[PDB]
């Protein structure tokens, strides 16, 4: 219907991480009913970024919620929200004190999903792995989804691989809000989304990135 078996995406992102401003654009496509997508991402202002691109990854199924495979038995808050669309607001808290806040608008225009993202990263240690570009991508994760007075909340711990073999742990708290009246939505129960966000290709300086995500919902 409005969400076809194949859907394209376009994105604009702007914000700051510590004292550095940047802008990104991306375009991609995916299979909403399979839970898969690919995004081709350009740093268009503020590049090369003096921090790990990994801290932005969930802002592009961590950020592209229409492409989560929901079995028919799990009401799909995101796909039900069209044509009106939805928003999300997240705080990602790293164990070393970095905090990445992101807010996002999702709309549907002429059969493309359109994302507008605002990023604010603060307090990343100057000599820590994010600002020193010592990260190696995200491990697979599970986000628990909680129906919340007409919205949906998500809660996830994620693990950022580090050069040396360790991990940097962070916590995600997200609020997902529909632009449809909640009374017009079927709310799901509590459920889980298993996510796999993978770096496919990059410019040496991370000013071009391709990343892939797979995301599939299940009842615990
Ligand atoms: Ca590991
Ligand atoms: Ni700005
Ligand atoms: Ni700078
Ligand atoms: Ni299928």
């Amino acid at each position: 219907e409005l969400i076809k078996e194949n859907m394209p995406m376009k994105l604009y992102m702007e914000g700051t991480v510590n004292n550095h401003h940047f802008k990104c654009t991306s375009e991609g496509e995916g299979k909403p009913y399979e839970g898969t997508q690919t995004m081709r991402i350009k740093v268009v202002e503020g590049g090369p970024l003096p921090f790990a691109f990994d801290i932005l990854a969930t802002s592009f199924m961590x950020g592209s919620r229409t492409f989560i495979k929901h079995p028919p038995g799990i009401p799909d808050f995101f796909k039900q929200s069209f044509p009106e669309g939805f928003t999300w607001e997240r705080v990602t808290t790293y164990e070393d004190g970095g905090v990445l806040t992101a807010t996002q608008d999702t709309s549907l225009q002429d059969g493309c999903l359109i994302y507008n993202v605002k990023v604010r990263g603060v307090n990343f240690p100057a000599n820590g792995p994010v600002m020193q570009k010592k990260t190696l991508g995200w491990e697979a994760s599970t986000e628990t989804m909680y129906p919340a007075d007409g919205g949906l909340e998500g809660a996830c711990d994620m693990a950022l691989k580090l050069v040396g073999g360790g991990h940097l742990i962070c916590n995600l708290e997200t609020t997902y809000r529909s632009k449809k009246p909640a009374t017009n939505l079927k709310m799901p129960g509590v459920y889980n989304v298993d996510h796999r966000l993978e770096r496919i290709k990059e410019a040496d300086d991370e000013t071009y990135v391709e990343q892939h995500e797979v995301a599939v919902a299940r009842y615990s």
